[PDB]
């Protein structure tokens, strides 16, 4: 599970968007596994603008932050997972690392901010939902 807070949105993977989420939508795409929500309360967390591609990610299944490289955003096949069958996700990033179906929604941060979340996992490999590019989650 997670989620990110920036202004007045909430992030989270679409595939654990709760009613709540849903009840007060602002954008969602199932090919990313994102759904934004509206918030009452401001939220602190900085989504980073940049190309790193080296950066931290929070693994819940290990209890554990762990430095990795990542891939560029690109339109990759992933294999099914409990959540999802086999088929193409886009805006996605690889990295190798440990990935449960529970560790959806760690946070993948650099120093700009953060970068993504746990969207996909297996054959050793951890795949994040990059943010970088919603520049519409910085403002309104
Ligand atoms: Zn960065």
């Amino acid at each position: 599970s997670g989620a990110i807070y920036v202004g007045n949105y909430r992030v989270v993977n679409r595939h654990l968007a709760t009613h709540n989420d849903w009840a007060n939508l602002v954008w969602e795409d199932s090919s990313r596994d994102l759904l934004v929500s509206s918030t009452t309360a401001q939220g602190c967390d900085t989504i980073a603008r940049c190309d790193c591609q080296t950066g931290v990610y929070y693994c819940s299944s290990r209890r554990k932050h762990y430095p990795v490289s990542f891939s560029k955003p690109s339109l990759i096949f992933v294999e099914a997972s409990e959540y999802y069958p086999a088929r193409y996700q886009s805006h996605l990033m690889l990295a190798v690392g440990h990935s449960e179906p529970g560790d959806c929604g760690g946070i993948l941060r650099c120093q700009h901010g953060v970068v993504g979340i746990v969207s996909t996992g297996g054959n050793g490999l951890v795949g994040f939902a990059d943010v970088r590019d919603l520049l519409w989650l910085d403002e309104e």
